[PDB]
């Protein structure tokens, strides 16, 4: 209604380029030492982890160094990291 006003937002980070065998764990070592809030995995349509991972943190330090770690390789595939502007995605 009319709305618009700048406001910073829960920092968030997205990594893609997952194996199917990925979970919550492989993502904290991926992204230690650095220690996010939640990590949601994306579930496509038919529940299937398709190269994308939402993970949220409570200072951006620890966002800003997750960019660091970038051109890496776990699992078994590249994987890109991104800074979500936005931030949080889930409803």
């Amino acid at each position: 209604g009319s709305s618009g006003s700048s406001g910073t937002t829960c920092h968030t980070v997205k990594l893609r380029g997952a194996p199917f065998n990925v979970t919550e764990k492989n993502v904290m070592e991926f992204l230690a030492p650095l220690k996010p809030v939640a990590i949601r995995i994306v579930r496509n349509a038919h529940g299937n982890k398709t190269g994308y991972i939402f993970v949220d943190f409570s200072n951006e330090e620890e966002v800003k160094q997750a960019l660091k770690c970038n051109r890496e390789y776990m699992g078994g595939r590249y994987i890109e990291v991104f800074r979500e502007k936005s931030g949080p995605s889930s409803g």
